[PDB]
């Protein structure tokens, strides 16, 4: 089955499911993989990161596929590994950019939801649902202050007016799905909350 771990910024929300994973054995799904691939191939292909349409077709044409294993995921397009290219200074430099396209998110959510389960991963990307009928959904809450506080001590002024901006924007999303077990992680450790997912699951 699929176990999602979803929560608002800053929650810890990668971190718990990163080592949940690692505790079950299975690959956790980190897009970042995926968007950096996405970069990579424009820049190879000669497509400007900034065209869409340009960029969806050469994505959707290559065929592309998330490996998804326990010690790291793997990225094949057309066969070939790209994994190791992922990280290199150009992909960082254009990468956001890449990821802000809506096409290329969808493309990514696609890609996500191809790979066959066992697996940890982001029930949504913002308003989207990825993985809507995970057996084993959680969301992780706690107070902007404290998301703020944990984040930062001078700084927390700044940081949680971030924090609530997101929040403010974010605000239809930021309640659990509808059959997701809550756990406000406030006053507790990050292995603490992988503990407790470990020990609902
Ligand atoms: N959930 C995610 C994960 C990554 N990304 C994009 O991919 C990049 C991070 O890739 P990494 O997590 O591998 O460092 C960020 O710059 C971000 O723009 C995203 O937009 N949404």
């Amino acid at each position: 089955g699929i176990v999602t771990i979803d929560g608002p910024s800053a929650s810890g929300k990668s971190s718990v499911a990163r080592r949940v994973a690692a505790a079950l054995g299975v690959p956790y799904l980190s897009s970042g993989l995926l968007y950096r691939a996405a970069a990579f191939l424009a820049l190879r292909a000669g497509v400007d990161p900034g065209d869409e349409e340009g960029l969806l077709a050469l994505l959707e044409g290559l065929g592309v596929r998330l490996l998804a294993q326990a010690e790291g995921n793997r990225v094949l397009a057309d066969g070939e590994d790209l994994t190791s290219f992922l990280h290199t200074p150009e992909v960082d430099r254009v990468v956001s950019a890449v990821a802000r396209l809506p096409g290329v998110r969808a493309w990514v959510n696609r890609r996500l939801k191809e790979v066959p389960p066992p697996f940890v991963a982001e029930g949504r990307d913002m308003g989207t649902a990825v993985f809507p009928e995970a057996a084993h959904k959680f969301y992780l809450t706690a107070s902007p202050e404290v998301r703020a506080w944990r984040r930062a001590p001078q700084a927390y002024e700044e940081v949680l007016r971030d924090l609530l901006r997101r929040d403010e924007r974010d605000k239809a999303q930021s309640a659990p799905a509808p059959d997701a077990l809550v756990l406000d992680t406030g006053g507790m450790t990050l292995d603490e909350v992988v503990a407790w997912v470990l020990a609902h699951i």
